[PDB]
């Protein structure tokens, strides 16, 4: 079996994207960001405190024939931006645009951070990262890919993210269609639960390549590229007036500046993300300083490829025994 759904911005920067996914019988559709960088399936629900909704899609699992209250079951999340959410487990039948798994592991929330309640645009989140980090208690649940995975044609899920435009997850299937030249396989550790790989190297513009190891992870939910304070350094040289400002908490550029071009390696082959994409545009309203999408990852600890280098290719997760990681020109 296949699915394949569209994925949309959810505003003009490509800050995140929201895929329509439906729980329960019958159907309740939730937009859901399809998150490479965790494990839960989390939803806004009719358990969350009142006062932490704010124009999102609940889900309602008493209006649902298929929800099962996973009895004793809890779970509770923290993310790398400072965000957090928890609640109970309810089983559930979760398709993603034609795909269907049945007893799927649906984490109603009953607490959320303020951060997710000012996001009116997302109902929660879908986690395409490892089983590993699942954050169920006392019982670890699967993700809907693992889930997906005996069903599917090839135990595969491609994102295909647009630059300020729609996009496409499929699942079980590669559409030669949607890219130009070959796909580069890289090898993938799965040790920290991630999408871990390493880069090849960089190259700034027109420059020289520069060969180095850059090990990062493929995170759908990042918005920006996170790369070694070496490498970005390099980058915002090239940028007249450009300079790290701790007051924004990262590097900042002219908006009149045009932005150069950002290569990153994948084995032999190369990425091209155009300069356009690093614009995240001015830092407030009004202002005539714009944020960079190449941001520094020395507080982080990891190197992160969000969706600034994803939506530039092609992108293959093979879930295969030994996992790999697609990259093809588009
Ligand atoms: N809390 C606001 C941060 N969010 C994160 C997800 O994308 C949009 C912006």
């Amino acid at each position: 079996s296949t699915g394949s759904a569209t994925t949309t911005p959810i505003d003009s920067l490509d800050d995140a994207y929201i895929t329509p996914v439906q729980i329960g019988t019958p159907a309740q559709t939730l937009n859901l960001d399809f998150d490479t960088g965790s494990s839960d399936l989390w939803v806004f629900s009719s358990e969350t405190t009142a006062s932490e909704v704010d124009g999102q899609t609940i889900y309602t699992p008493s209006k649902s024939t298929t929800a099962k209250l996973l009895s004793g079951a809890t779970w509770s999340i923290s993310y790398g931006d400072g965000s957090s959410s928890s609640g109970d487990v309810y089983t559930d039948t979760v398709s993603v645009g034609g795909l269907t798994v049945t007893g799927q592991a649906v984490e109603s929330a009953k607490k959320v951070s303020s951060s997710f309640t000012e996001d009116s645009t997302i109902d929660g989140l879908l986690g395409l990262a490892f089983s590993t980090l699942n954050t169920v208690s006392p019982t670890q649940q699967k993700t809907f890919f693992d889930n997906a995975k005996a069903s599917l044609d090839s135990p595969v899920f491609t994102a295909d993210l647009g630059y300020h435009a729609p996009g496409t997850y499929n699942f079980g299937f590669i559409d030669t269609t949607a890219y130009t030249g070959s796909i580069t396989y890289t090898a993938v550790s799965t040790k920290q639960g991630f999408w871990e790989w390493t880069s090849t190297g960089y190259a700034v513009g027109s420059g020289t390549f520069k060969s180095t190891s850059i090990d990062g992870i493929a995170d759908t939910g990042t918005t920006l590229l996170y790369l070694p304070a070496t490498v970005v350094s390099a980058y915002w040289a090239q940028v007249s007036g450009a300079k790290s400002s701790s007051s924004v908490g990262g590097y900042v550029f002219p908006c009149s500046a045009t932005l150069p071009s950002f290569t990153f390696g994948v084995g032999s082959a190369r990425i091209v993300i155009p300069g356009d994409y690093i614009d995240f545009g001015p830092i407030s309203t009004g202002s005539s300083s714009c944020f960079g999408g190449i941001q520094s990852s020395a507080g982080i600890g990891i190197n992160i490829f969000g969706d600034v280098a994803l939506k530039a290719a092609f992108v293959v997760f093979n879930g295969a025994t030994t996992p790999t990681l697609g990259f093809a020109s588009k």
